[PDB]
């Protein structure tokens, strides 16, 4: 598509994550979480019958998906990727095939992605989405249970709390009940996706990887694919920063992920804010290496982008303009 | 007797509660941030009560626990509890009979947090005191606070003269007889015994009113320990404001002294303020009250889920373990 | 003067904290000063002998009155205000009339106030002094001992540790001796003097506010007069914020001194620093009131502006040329 | 015996000690923030040994006291006491005979640290131990890193790089002779008994070269246990990097463990870092390593002016609160 060319120009985006470990915001029962709020559910082996009754609460009363794009496209940013689904298993989208999602199970009662996907089309920023294909900690037979012998931002991969029994799991009946499913649901709803970014496997075949390969590619013709998913079945490298110089990607596409504090997730405990000469330096490097930087906003339990991540997004802005008049 | 006097001489150490629909935009609006005290943050920004209001759609506290706030405040060596009944923004904690805007008739969670608490009081041996905004009230068309807007406030003006943009036109009578006389009778005489009560000092009140309110206390809970900030004839114990505490004054008859403070610069929680005074400071001052015969009331404002921010938490613990180091040494 | 006129249009202007106080940090015997680090030596009573020796570690290596200027100027500030000598009694420039002074006390050896007189006057900016005229806690006979009275951000608002004698003080032995003669010595020496800055007397008589007066008319023809010195002997009122609506001042000029922080001294605890966007939206709301911003930078040891404080500045900068480009 | 291994396995807690030139910029240089690693900060920037060294200059700690750190690490419960005589930037915090570049020489301050506090260790009855940059030496010609540097740092590369730019011409065995080996003599013989000695992982140096400081520490301090990180064969007590600690590993004979960290995220002194491990948190790491049979070693970096910054002096002793409270529960 002439989607490789925009993708090499576009040099800027916004990450979303959003679910219901940000109503838990990095804490739970007097204890914090790892630097990683979104893993919460794992780092305390939450139950799911308890996890998933913060559905209950969900009920973003401020949530406005033209003033999170506005925003965005004030620090011209030129696309937008969200959490469809992380590896709690809780979808942001509603998802036939599964009602633990935003939709069915919230007061709420609304579509995340829907209300990003037309707030984007309007805006005309392009649309990225996120998915766990592999964890999902809701599903009995989710990802992870053949690679606990490394440590994680929680505790185990797999939902190995509700579901101890790692010899009597079998992904395939997870891959084929939900994970296919809801990639064909996010792929073919919410009109053009420019981007798709999946975790690196761990519990997942050739098979099940390529099978998402081609899904993707019957669905979403022109959307470029996040190197993470497989060795054959992507068209730019996520870079993690100390691979950076001073994974060969053939069409010369890249992008670097960071959040503007320490977590992906919301977490009133992390106030560590980038400063916005940080955020603009950052942006600046990537930019002069051709690697896109993909900046994450974690959402607060009111659907806000919280007061000094956009503060900072804004100032990050303004040094960056000045930078640009010289 | 009221031997309500001698142990409140000898409590030392009380738990406050800040928690009401202001807890939940947590000391942010539109981008931007509450003063110090987040609870103002109504007047701050003016925010509608069709709009503040509708956040009673969304307070569902699923983490709130009377049984573990109290033992926390129970380990943490304090002797009673006070907690906010009704703040300025006008909002019930409890289930009035006289007003659907509260936490059990306007609100998922459904439930009566005055009431969890006034029994895990019970049932811990705590005392248990009540907060209530008797003259401002921003929901009612006749508030308090539009006879006295000369002065500076942690939001804008005193009364809600936003939606009521008419103070010529405005009768604190009307609020008072429909609305505040009414739930002060609710508060003081469900719940049981009430050990301790806590009014502003008005500003927007007759004599007659404040007497009115002294009486019904006097009348209701006859052992209740009543806050100087009443009026001027009408309380039991002085509470002290910071720069009245030891190195004009109001004379305590009993000798009884109560000097309210926050762990963290804000009564209602607020994401942004993470400034907890270390367990040192806490353990110092409260030692240093003590020794004054001062009561130390420590403000807790819990979270949207209704629990104790981790760091208030981990810091009067931490306070406790100084304090019993420091009473072996 | 066209002084007046310049004063009018100014708008914005650096003030810098910076002493023996600058090396405790807010900090003394693991205790911490008030919000006011500068007060410390009042706040623990540091005996003279004691505080005093910390001149002999004051070696502000990194101390550059031209990079100091140059960010200034950078963010807009037409003038830059500084501690000549605080409560402490200790002068930041070389003092015929008393050597506890930063020239014969420290390994530097340098007269501070010189260095920022100079580069002030290359750069284009005009150049203020603030003199502590009442109190001197190095001084037998230094003022605050007839109002004790009132709370302070230390502890006594006189030298009562040192100097425990109330009855037998005499401020004009220290008004004679010091006060007038340190007064001449700053407005004779480095050259014109836009700005002068005196605290509210508590313990000096008309006549000795008078005085101070006239040597500043006699000495600076043209320095604006900061109202504090007394009710018929100023040119601009300082407002304090509480003080602006929604003290007659016949020329029309206001001023409103505040700091980055929450300490006028480097206070390495106080990391509350405002927000660019706070200070820029300050700035413009004094501003639109016709009051002039003078923002105060505490030095810290080694001479430098904190990080913080300097990133701060300039994003603020940034934000305010953003928006007056709209 | 050595009774000293006995000692070890229930000593369970130390202060570790960073301080240097590094301490004066406190984690700021023109402008621009050190990394986490404030200690580092000479190679970060590349800062010129000739400025660099000029720090040593306005190197005065007034409120340097040996005696008052020794009392605080003792209240705390800590067995044993290290200090950095040498860091990378290759400035001796002794009296160097084989060197200049030291504390007692180059600085107004004219005091050897390390002699202050190996004295104050003695009559407080804590063991004292010694850490030495055996390869790394920013200040050498012939500092080592300099064939290594293929991987990424706290700074930017490992050697002096900037004032030394001539790589293929670069000896270490220069440095290791005239500097390292000499230092190592030094600090080994003065200062009496040494309980603890902790050398960096060698990027840079021989078998040859390890077996000799081995050597030279056995025939000088015959009791002195020393950290796994000198050598695969050349050790007493494997030093534990956190992913190594339980919910390849290298054989420990004696059975000696030690871990250890910092209170907030540097080592050196930080002004921007105040992201203090609350005491809960400093309390609890400590006691699942002492379960565990691993001694806790706890870093304080001295300010500027030789303090023990304040919240670092609050949280050790709210943590041994804590900890007592626990031990009476």
């Amino acid at each position: 598509n002439d989607n490789v060319a925009w993708f090499k120009q576009a040099k800027y985006g916004m990450m979303i994550h959003w679910g219901l470990y940000s109503l838990l915001a990095g804490e739970y029962r007097g204890e914090s979480s790892s630097a990683y709020a979104e893993w919460i559910q794992s780092k305390f082996q939450i139950p799911n019958a308890e996890y998933g009754n913060l559905a209950t609460a969900f009920n973003p009363l401020y949530f406005d998906a033209k003033k999170i794009v506005a925003l965005a496209k004030q620090c011209g940013m030129q696309y937008l990727v969200v959490t469809t689904k992380h590896h709690d298993g809780f979808a942001m989208y509603h998802s036939k095939v599964d009602a633990y999602n935003v939709y069915d199970a919230t007061p709420f009662h609304r579509d995340i992605i829907g209300e990003l996907a037309e707030a984007c089309q309007k805006a005309g920023l392009k649309f990225g989405l996120y998915y766990s294909q592999d964890l999902d900690w809701h599903d009995p037979n989710g990802g992870g249970y053949k690679s606990n012998d490394v440590e994680t931002a929680g505790t185990t991969w797999d939902n190995s709390w509700d579901f101890p029994d790692e010899d009597q799991k079998n992904f395939d009946l997870c891959f084929d009940n939900k994970i296919l499913p809801q990639i064909k649901e996010i792929m073919s709803n919410y009109g053009d996706i420019a981007t798709a970014w999946f975790d690196v496997p761990m519990t997942l075949s050739e098979a099940q990887s390529q099978t998402i390969y081609d899904t993707v590619r019957e669905l979403q013709p022109n959307c470029l694919i996040n190197s993470r998913l497989g060795n054959g079945k992507y068209d730019f490298v996520s870079l993690g920063d100390n691979e950076i110089p001073k994974k060969p990607s053939p069409l010369g596409l890249y992008e670097t992920a960071g959040t503007i504090n320490d977590s992906w997730g919301f977490s009133y405990h992390d106030q560590n804010w980038k400063t916005p000469r940080t955020l603009y330096r950052y942006k600046q490097h990537l930019n002069d290496f051709g690697i896109n930087y993909l900046l994450n906003v974690g959402l607060d339990p009111l659907g806000r982008v919280p007061m000094m991540a956009e503060e900072n997004l804004l100032a990050a802005k303004a040094l960056e303009d000045e930078a640009n008049r010289l």
